[PDB]
């Protein structure tokens, strides 16, 4: 009977009718909940969520407030508030299966398109991922954009997004029908510039459809995008694609998707542990050893005490960067820091997909990100 929304503005359903969330800070509340679902959520970590550096000095009595009037709203559902949002001594855990969340649908989607391009069926592959896609409303928590928690979190579920639009696409080309996505790459490379796989999926897309001439000026158009915005050259996927349509060599879009979906089916593997129980992830500190669990959707990382792993020097930012565990994929995001965040040896320019293995660097502090751990 419950459904909750957090792709596009916050949503919370009583048997299909949206039901108003309340005040920005309760909506807040139950956004970090939906985001935590089935775990605790501290009430430091909510006061943070709400209020960042300035809470009010009732900020727990606000707090209780929130709590009371979201379990009078569950309560809609015939359920027991207390038992849906439980209070434990680690905070609020609001307890609800993966299936009623969007973005928990979404996951579920998304893993099942993956498994069917990596067995080579390309139809339900691509039958998988639109479903996944009709998750979407809108910008992620956009009644809630205000507040900066949302940022890092909407920034890696986009990242997802964009992965499921790629691999949607390379179903699509794999089934023959390269002509019928053409449009919606058009206008994801429009909303998208830089996302190389986006193009790659694009040019492919134009020249399996006859339209050679297209397919060139669409790999010179992202060159030029990518020189003057960012002062980068296309990688080597591009790159090897464009020599591929000069010679007019074939190309084999069933391979390239079975290619892709074994890589994805690898990354979904190690978050598994045989046993049906997820796996921690963690930052391994390569100087101390000392391990870091990633145990939240979000991991804040900075020098002031609030955060989740704080770094004591003092040239590191207050806040400097966030790993946001998105269902799918680890994503860390430079929180416009000083120095920046440092992953593979380079610096970061947005926020990067971080693969199992992957060294990180903040200032002098250097990890190892580990996904089995």
């Amino acid at each position: 009977r419950l459904d909750f929304g957090l792709l596009g503005p916050l949503q919370m359903t009583i048997d299909g009718t949206p039901v108003p969330s309340g005040t920005p800070k309760q909506r807040a509340v139950l956004a970090m909940l939906v985001i935590n679902r089935n775990r605790p959520v501290g009430v430091d970590a909510l006061i943070t969520a709400l209020w960042e550096e300035w809470p009010p000095s009732g900020a727990r009595a606000s707090i209780h407030s929130y709590v009371s009037n979201l379990r009078k709203l569950l309560g809609g559902a015939g359920i027991d508030p207390r038992v849906v949002l439980a209070a434990a001594p680690p905070g609020y855990r609001l307890s609800i299966p993966d299936n009623t969340c969007d973005l928990g649908r979404f996951v579920a989607e998304k893993t099942a398109g993956v498994h069917a391009a990596a067995a080579g069926r390309f139809e339900q592959a691509s039958r998988h991922l639109s479903a996944a896609l009709r998750e979407w409303r809108g910008p992620v928590l956009d009644d809630l954009r205000d507040f900066q928690f949302v940022e890092p979190f909407a920034t890696a579920l986009v990242e997802d997004k964009v992965l499921a639009h790629t691999a949607k696409a390379e179903a699509e080309i794999a089934c023959g029908r390269a002509s019928a996505v053409i449009a919606e790459l058009e206008a994801l490379t429009f909303e998208h510039p830089y996302r190389e796989p986006l193009w790659t999926q694009l040019i492919t897309a134009y020249y399996l459809s006859d339209r050679q001439s297209d397919a060139l000026g669409a790999y010179r158009r992202v060159k030029t995008t990518l020189a003057d915005d960012l002062g980068i050259d296309p990688g080597p996927t591009l790159r090897a694609l464009n020599e591929r349509i000069l010679r007019q060599q074939p190309l084999d879009a069933k391979k390239s998707a079975k290619t892709t979906a074994a890589g994805t089916v690898t990354v979904l593997d190690q978050r598994t542990m045989a046993s049906g129980q997820q796996a921690v992830a963690y930052l391994h500190d390569i100087a101390s050893g000392r391990g870091y669990p990633l145990q939240a959707a979000a991991t804040r990382i900075g020098r002031l005490h609030d955060n989740d792993i704080v770094l004591d020097s003092a040239n590191v930012s207050r806040h400097h960067a966030v790993i946001v565990d998105t269902g799918t994929n680890y994503v860390i995001n430079d929180l416009r820091s000083s120095n920046g965040v440092h992953v593979q040896h380079e610096r970061i320019r947005s926020a990067v997909t971080l693969n199992d293995g992957d060294h990180i660097r903040i200032c002098d502090h250097e990890f190892t990100f580990q996904i089995s751990a």
